[PDB]
């Protein structure tokens, strides 16, 4: 037998970090949990006990929180890019890094009309995410996501139209409740090291509002005609807002809200155009996928 | 052998309600959790196996939904207040009913600087919660809270002058980082029955936006002595602000962030005024709790 | 304004501990989470900074480590009387110590039909607990519990003969599924101090084993008539076999499965006898409570 | 713009079923979650809203359960081929389908030493799981795992000869506990179609149990140079007890218990040969990677 693939590092690493404007008072901070996985030469450590190839995953975490010392952590992509050109550089055997970044919210808060100099609130459970493959020989892969954004719209969604047959007992319906939690992910062009990455800093932050702003109003303003439909309009936006990414990816559970008959109590009405009062459903969920790229 | 006590009922009701103005389009949502267990002479279902006392938890299920469309669902201190004195009124056997409820944020987008009719975002994980305690010949008892409202302050906390024998390690501070999930609950004067709550309606949503701007401007602004003595601050501040409160409780993690010491890496110096790097502790962690009245 | 309630203390402390049997290799693990909480004279910590009078939770934390060390963290009772009463002894302003523990379960390993000196599977999420009341001239206050013990019986479950009125919707049945999470909590009649617990140490595994052994037994056998009279049936049973218990109490999900209706697929029969295919519900769920003493 | 990928499905199903043996009494219970996602033509519900295509998700849950009922769910290997293969079969423009599924436990009682004709108890939250992927044309793929094996090594570990420069600060260690939730995968060879899947029927079970007790016998005997080289020597010994499996893959946490170093205490030894109290971590964790195939 023979080691076809091998990663190992350290998971779940949570990284906070404070920046301090002296001048103003006004400090910034971030928090993060950081993932880095390494692949090179180490298969004799899986089938020899050659400890030797492993750099030790309790330094990986050492590494992180040096890196996170001595460079910016924003944007995600730039910091997990320089944290995983560190071990290709500087490890001969190891050739390739997978760094997994998911930010964590810490919004401004303002205090009577006025924003904090050093208070924060977690405003969402929403992430901002990224993947960083950094292979030797063959760059820097980078995927952004935002993820965990929670939405519903109470009408202007509509589903009618879909294939019956003798397995089909959903009615169709012109007017319903749509509720997700929206995953997006935009995969950028691949960059030939860290000087590129560097040299298109301004465009993560740019790109991750846009995604945002996209996913926001489209799902307000379509009057959908299906998850499938109103995904593909937010995907074809944002690969039209930004040239440097090749696809745009979308998972959404359709989180269903059923209709509850009362007729049965006293004849009310709860359904149709009387339905106020609805049973959300826990599980099961719809499950709605795409990758849209340019044709 | 005796029971000592007992109750039973519906845990974990999901339950929406929309609101739909057809003069303007405006939509308004409204998502709950919901459990009631009832208390009464139904000592006999659990010694005789006589389930004749029983109102079937399906039942007290399907009674949460019709007393949701029958009625407002806002503020949930009304609401519990109605849902209960429905069970002691209508079932002569049935002596209490407690009802919590767990309100979930749906909070209208706004879009292109303008709010949206029908579109919705869950903007926190943050909670509204109520516990309605209804007792025949006990009037209503009505505890109202917010919890999961997490926060952080990046200086402006201490912790110094505390007890030092031989089981303490900790350093003192005079700049350290503050983080917490404010569980704060206010309970309200005992109501002798629904008029009384009814006619105090307003107060609800007031109280609860008086407790919230309290907690967040003392948190943003107290120096911190410690947890026990800005929390303290806290809860003397809202009962000046509601006469109809006598107790206010607060719950509060202490969720350690670390310094980081790097000095045995190139002598990189990430302590004191030069920590900028921290690693955040999940467990364990601080509790501090007090509930204050009026002297 | 006054503090009318205060405490205060580290939550979450996971604990492990080995037990090394020189002789024979045997090792013994054991792993613990920990909260102690505290009360006394501490009222001006909140009141008017003062921290002179704060045990720091960082100490309270070393404290269980250090208490680990000295003493036998078995049995669970034991153990948080003798860290419940380290603290008011050893403090003369703290007037009560509140210990909770949940016990992991590590259970030996058999490989080719022979326990393993020293590995170990966590073959249930099932944990066994104490809350450890010590309060100052009021001696030590012992609740025990096991939790999280799932459990499903597949016929021998039965409900009918509930209340049915115009809320009700509810079909009776002689014949259902029956599944719950079992939590169940026996209540130690008072010890006066640390000396009388550890006169009764063998009773607190043996009764732990005797409700575990009745739940079951009790479960698997009882033709039940409703959750409230098979509890009733453990309850009563505990009680007879510990005279050192003074209560028993459950409290128990009615985790539903509900049949599915299938006869608009090809006539295909699913439902009383012939149901076979079951949705489990994740919620609602009924939950049903009571505490038994003696008469 | 176009789609580059797509799949939908319902995710989420929670699927019970009993068998009845009527002759003897026994029962026997099957408890799972399910996930169907499909893919085929269907882009055009995405850039044209044409519903036409779509087989709804509803129907796709109303299908596993008609499937359950008509059809074995065990080995869950053959319910998730059958499964999958009625889409593709039965939609001319469905081309591949995508079954999850996880299996729970439900172990029947023993009861005074005799096993329980219809009383289960989850016995571990260890799942056993399949992901089976018919793509039409390209016959049915079946990867087989089992996830959540929760184990520990008091002894018998060892991490030393590791990479050792200016990132690194771990000490070398001859004696160590080791503790893992094991993720072990094994992907058989494609298989042409259902008739060659039911062929190899028994085998399913058997290299479940096979890699189960591997995975046990050998974190228990192997004193471990690393997670690497005892995850590999799992890993070949499977391999060489199916022919019929082509790669086995392991995911490792190392889930990290620290000594806890009190000789600032009364100088209390409780490091190196004299640990006895540790500290669990619960983050971060190692996490080991590799998949194994033949040569
Ligand atoms: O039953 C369904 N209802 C749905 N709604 C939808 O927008 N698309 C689907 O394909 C569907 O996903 O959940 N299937
Ligand atoms: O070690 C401690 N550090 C703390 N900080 C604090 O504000 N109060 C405490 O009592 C303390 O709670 O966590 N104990
Ligand atoms: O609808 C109900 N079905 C039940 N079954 C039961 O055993 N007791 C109840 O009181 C009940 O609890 O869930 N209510
Ligand atoms: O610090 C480390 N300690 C480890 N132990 C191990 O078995 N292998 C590693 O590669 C290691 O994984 O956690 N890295």
């Amino acid at each position: 037998s023979a080691v076809k693939a091998a990663r190992y590092g350290k998971d779940n690493v949570r990284v906070y970090k404070v920046h301090k404007d002296e001048k103003t008072g006004v400090q910034t901070v971030y928090e993060m949990t950081v993932c880095v996985l390494l692949e090179g030469e180490i298969e004799t450590s899986y089938t020899k006990a050659d400890n030797s190839v492993i750099v030790a995953t309790d330094s990986i975490k050492n590494t992180i929180y040096i890196t996170a010392k001595q460079n910016p952590v924003t944007p995600p992509e730039l910091f997990g890019s320089i944290l995983g050109t560190h071990f290709i550089e500087k490890y001969n055997h190891i050739h390739a890094a997978h760094v997994n970044i998911v930010c964590h919210r810490w919004t401004r808060m303002d205090i009577d009309g006025k924003p904090h100099p050093h208070s924060f609130i977690r405003d969402s459970e929403e992430k901002r995410n990224v993947q960083v493959d950094v292979v030797e020989g063959k760059g820097i892969d980078i995927k952004s996501s935002l993820s965990g954004l929670t939405v519903l719209k109470s009408t202007n969604s509509q589903f009618w139209g879909f294939l019956r047959d003798e397995y089909t007992t959903l009615k169709e319906t012109w007017d319903r409740i749509l509720s997700t939690d929206v995953d997006a992910t935009w995969q950028w062009k691949n960059f030939s090291g860290l000087q590129e990455v560097r040299s298109h800093v301004p465009k993560f932050d740019a790109t991750w509002a846009t995604a945002r702003e996209v996913t926001l109003k489209t799902f307000a303003e379509d009057n959908s005609a299906s998850v499938q439909a109103t995904m593909y309009k937010m995907a074809e936006q944002i690969l039209a807002r930004q040239q440097l990414i090749e696809t745009v990816e979308y998972s959404l559970p359709n989180k269903h809200y059923f209709e509850i008959d009362l007729s049965w109590h006293k004849g009310l009405q709860n359904t149709g155009k009387n339905a106020e009062v609805f049973a959300p459903q826990s599980d099961p969920n719809g499950l709605i996928k795409c990758t849209v790229g340019r044709s």
